[PDB]
């Protein structure tokens, strides 16, 4: 969809807890983490992990206040990430479906991420989001 | 070095805390997490996240007792991971170097992972571990 270095990052709420969700816009690849509460500290930490794993250039969110803390700005500065774009409902569904097999929300979320990233799109060039991100980035794009 | 689906997973100790470290044997790519204590619960959770991100087939460790819990076995079973192979000192050094700039061990570890995964090997085909893993997997190997 967009440039290989573009990511979307938002927080979802479930069972009182908060689920931090990062989506690689161009591939549909998801990466998530369950955290106690929405704090700049947690967002900054998550951004750093994402940055050391993929070539993160820009991150966009649907709630700008999410990135106003000095903690976040500090993480972005160090990692060389700039703001604004330069599967939450589905994921929530899969979590709901798998929540029985999982003994905790954390597990259910990671089971849902696994499922989502592995599901091959039945069609032309039927790849999975997990495969797509690797390919997209492999082509020295990001 | 080895097959694209092979990973090494061990726990390191620093400042009282435990650092879970996963290394993609064939690329040198590292992925880490700082945790309170070495428990099967934490190892199982980490394995699940790694599995939904990369095509993890086999995981090896230097301490077999690390994978004897039913919790771990349960994670491996669900994710389809089998045992035994089918940069900790360097990382520890980088952490030591960056620990000043980082306000917490967690941050220093993620800064060290970023640094390690991004450092291009000055030589023939000078790629970074981060680039190597993507390429290795991109070639539909794993």
């Amino acid at each position: 969809d967009c440039s290989p270095g573009i990511w979307q990052l938002d927080c979802t709420h479930l069972e009182g807890k908060v689920i931090l969700v990062a989506v690689h816009v161009a591939s549909g690849y998801i990466e998530a983490e369950v955290i106690p509460a929405e704090t700049g500290q947690e967002t900054a930490y998550f951004l750093l992990k994402l940055a050391g794993r993929w070539p993160v250039k820009t991150v966009h969110t649907d709630n700008g206040s999410n990135f106003t803390s000095t903690t976040v700005k500090a993480a972005c500065w160090w990692a060389g990430i700039k703001q604004e774009f330069g599967m939450n409902k589905e994921l929530k569904k899969i979590i709901g479906q798998v929540r029985d097999q999982a003994e905790h929300l954390k597990t259910a979320v990671q089971m849902a991420v696994f499922i989502h990233n592995k599901k091959r799109k039945g069609g032309i060039g039927g790849y999975s989001a997990g495969e797509r991100i690797v390919d997209i980035i492999a082509t020295d794009i990001q």
